[PDB]
RNA sequence: CAUGUGCCAUA
C-alpha cells in the first residue's frame, strides 16, 4: 500500500478519497491488498460523479492486462463484478463499447479465466448480469475440444457451464449438450465428481417438467429434441453409467422422474432387466436397482419380481436377502409389497387392478422370511423385515 | 449388518 495514503500509524489515512486512488495511478496496488480493496468496495457503492466512473471503467476494466490480473485476484476478482454491475446500470454513451470491450478481454481468456478460482466468479457474475447477447458471445468462446471436458469437470469450471444452462437460451448453448453426449464424453464426465452434476444439471433444464412450462412451442420442441439426443447416449451406456460410483447418481434421476418416464423405462429393460441380481450386489448399482423397484410400472415391475423369486443361477433371493448390498434391495421389495398390500401404494396400472401380483409377492416373502427368521435375526436388515412383517399383521 | 455411494465451490 502507497504510502502517500498511509498513516504515522501505517494504516490507511481516514478521509482518503476514491479520487485520490483514481488520480495516483496507484489502484492497482489497493485492488491486490485485503484492507485496500475492502476499501475500494465501500468507496464504488457511494455517489460517483461522471468523471469517477470514466475512471473506474477505465482502470477496471478498461485494461485487458490489469483486468485479468483482477479478476485473477483473491481480493480483486470482488472489486471486477462491483466494477461490472456499475458498468451495466450507466446507460451512458460508452454504455455499448465498455460492455463490448468486457466481452473480449474475457473471450479471448475463456478457459483459464472459466478454469480459475477466481475468475470463474467474474465469468458467472458477467453471464448472469450482461445483455443477453453479449452474454451469449462469452458462451460461444468456449472451447470445443478436450478443453471442455476439463472445463466440465473442474472444480471451479463447472459452475461456468452450470451457470450457462441456468440463464442462457438453449439454442446458444446446444453445442454443449452434443459435445456431452459424444459417447467417449459422456463417459469421462459421467463418471466424475463434478461432470455427473453438470450432467444432471443439463437434464433437468432439457425435461418437460413444472419449470418449462413458459416455453414456446419451438422452445419445447428445441428442448425435447435436445433432450433426445442426450438420452439416446445416456442410454446406449447405461450399464456403464448404472455400475460407476458417480455417474449411478444420473442414472438415479433419471429413473425416478416422472417426467423421463421413457427413458426410466428404457433404461430398466436395457441393463438392469436380467441383471438384478448382479446389480444388486455393487456397491453403487444397488443403489439403482432399489430406485428401479420404487419407480418401475407395474408390468415390469412383475419382471423385475419375477426375475428375484424364480431367476436363473442358494439362490437368488437367498443370495440378495443376506448380501451386505443386497439385503438393501430385498427391503425395498417388501416395503413395495407391504404398502401396496396396505393400500399406502397404487396397485392399478392401464385399467387393471396389479393387487393379486403384489399379494403372491408377499406371501413368497412372508413364506421366505418366516423359513429364515433364525439366520435373518442375526442381522440388523433381516430384524428389520421381520418386523415390516410383523407390524403388517397388524 | 442395528449394515451400504457424490458434488453444491471465493474476502
Amino acid at each position: 500500500l502507497p504510502t502517500w495514503s498511509l498513516d504515522s500509524n501505517g494504516e490507511m489515512r481516514s478521509r482518503l478519497s476514491l479520487s485520490e486512488v483514481l488520480d495516483s495511478g496507484d489502484l492497482m496496488k489497493f485492488a491486490v491488498d485485503k484492507t485496500g480493496c475492502q476499501f475500494l468496495e465501500k468507496a464504488v457503492k457511494g455517489s460517483l460523479t461522471s468523471y469517477q466512473k470514466f475512471q473506474l471503467f477505465e482502470q477496471v476494466i478498461g485494461r485487458k492486462d490489469d483486468f485479468l490480473k483482477l479478476s485473477t485476484n483473491i481480493f480483486g476478482n470482488y472489486l471486477v463484478q462491483s466494477v461490472i454491475g456499475i458498468s451495466l446500470a450507466t446507460n451512458d454513451d460508452g454504455y455499448t463499447k465498455r460492455q463490448e470491450k468486457l466481452k473480449n478481454f474475457i473471450s479471448s481468456q475463456m478457459t483459464d479465466m472459466c478454469l480459475d478460482k477466481f475468475a470463474c466468479r467474474v465469468i458467472q457474475s458477467s453471464l448472469q448480469n450482461m445483455d443477453l447477447s453479449l452474454a451469449c458471445k462469452l458462451v460461444q468462446a468456449l472451447p470445443r475440444d478436450a478443453r471442455l471436458i476439463a472445463i466440465c469437470v473442474d472444480q471451479n469450471a463447472n459452475h461456468v457451464i452450470q451457470k450457462v444452462v441456468a440463464v442462457i437460451p438453449l439454442k446458444n448453448w446446444e453445442f454443449i449438450v452434443d459435445f456431452v453426449a459424444t459417447p467417449e464424453h459422456l463417459r469421462q464426465i459421467c463418471s466424475d465428481k463434478y461432470g455427473c452434476r453438470v450432467v444432471q444439471t443439463i437434464i433437468e433444464k432439457l425435461t418437460a417438467d413444472s419449470m418449462n412450462v413458459d416455453l414456446t412451442s419451438a422452445a419445447q420442441n428445441l428442448r425435447e429434441r435436445a433432450l433426445q439426443r442426450l438420452m439416446t447416449s445416456v442410454t446406449n451406456r447405461c450399464q456403464e453409467l448404472a455400475t460407476n460410483e458417480y455417474a449411478n447418481y444420473i442414472i438415479q434421476h433419471i429413473v425416478s422422474n416422472d417426467d423421463l418416464a421413457v427413458y426410466r423405462e428404457c433404461i430398466i429393460e436395457k441393463c438392469l432387466m436380467r441383471n438384478l441380481l448382479s446389480l444388486s450386489q455393487e456397491k453403487f448399482a444397488s443403489h439403482v436397482v432399489e430406485k428401479a423397484f420404487l419407480h418401475a410400472p407395474l408390468e415390469l415391475l412383475a419382471e423385475m419380481m419375477d426375475e428375484i423369486f424364480d431367476g436363473y443361477i442358494k439362490d437368488a433371493l437367498d443370495i440378495m436377502m443376506f448380501h451386505q448390498f443386497g439385503n438393501y434391495v430385498v427391503q425395498c421389495m417388501l416395503t413395495i409389497c407391504c404398502d401396496a398390500v396396505s393400500g399406502r401404494r397404487q396397485t392399478k396400472e392401464g385399467g387393471y387392478d396389479h393387487a393379486i401380483s403384489f399379494q403372491d409377492w408377499l406371501k413368497k416373502l412372508h413364506s421366505r422370511v418366516t423359513k429364515e427368521r433364525h439366520r435373518l435375526s442375526r442381522f440388523s436388515s433381516g430384524k428389520k423385515m421381520i418386523e415390516t412383517l410383523a407390524n403388517l399383521r397388524s
